[PDB]
């Protein structure tokens, strides 16, 4: 069982259009989030998720999707991310239930049994009032696998306020990637 | 000479793009504008190059350089990316109308540490020489994510009749495991 949340773009799409040879625009854009209950030892709560889209957070605190692409950096660049224009709105989750959003645990150790993992659950962080997210675009540079440097461009549409239940997002995101040189 | 010539591909703008229904398969697109061809001075004479903006070079070394486009793809853990092609369109392009030199040979790496390939028996081949268009390549986990490539090769070439073969608006499935 899943509730699917409608937003304001028609499809779930990301387009990228070159423009030139140190240069291309991408599009992001979401139609839905699916909001999922998730049964834990902390109790029943939410986990929010976007077609393709990873979980992200501080472990112990709201788990929120974000979305990954991989680029190639040609030789002696920097990729520079502008964001050019987005939407934004907001969604109260109560009328889908009191759950709050899931918090995000740390990373299974494999020699552990997974009925023994400690449940790790910031309650400071869950009664933080106001909106929680990170930088709507983040540009890293992962390194070079078989002669080709590959950046990692990170967008994050979902911004989570855990008093009031509600997620702020970020749509129709348009940004332009830049080769920076010299 | 620098200016290169424009022609004309079946496709309003070059663009990809991703349609992301689920989290185990993905649709996605490409299309291109237009080639660009240029007349380059070699040590092995003159060549036109034909690119296509975003694309790299290809071919086998020595055998005339074709560009293809890659697309780099997170792999979830345990899973296979495999590629059904969906449909595409296909135009054939005469090139001696630009003129009567052949596209460039594809060279190893790159000031003189690479010497000049020529595969003389490459360029006697009749018939159009490419790649399928689609392959899938794992290249490794970086910081904790598996990456894949995702080579799409629009472009097949005829050396003896100097002719392109361009598929565009290509439609493809990408399903893990």
């Amino acid at each position: 069982q899943s509730a699917k949340i409608k937003l304001d773009a028609p499809t779930t799409r990301t387009t990228c259009t070159n423009n030139s040879f140190k240069q291309f625009d991408a599009s992001f854009s979401f139609n839905e989030v699916e909001l999922t209950k998730v049964e834990t030892k902390g109790g029943t709560f939410a986990s929010v998720s976007i077609p393709g889209a990873f979980p992200t957070g501080e472990v112990g605190s709201p788990e929120v999707p974000a979305v990954r692409k991989l680029i190639a950096v040609p030789v002696g660049a920097t990729p520079v991310v502008r964001v050019k224009s987005f939407t934004e709105q907001v969604y109260s989750l109560n009328q889908y239930g009191s759950e709050k959003l899931m918090p995000h645990q740390p990373s299974m150790s494999k020699s552990d049994d997974p009925e023994k993992v400690p449940f790790v659950y910031n309650a400071a962080a869950y009664a933080r009032k106001g909106f929680v997210g990170q930088e709507l675009t983040q540009v890293e540079m992962l390194g070079t696998m078989r002669g080709v440097r590959i950046a990692a461009l990170t967008i994050n549409p979902v911004q989570y306020d855990v008093v009031a239940n509600q997620l702020k997002v970020r749509n129709n995101i348009e940004i332009e990637v830049s080769f920076q040189g010299a």
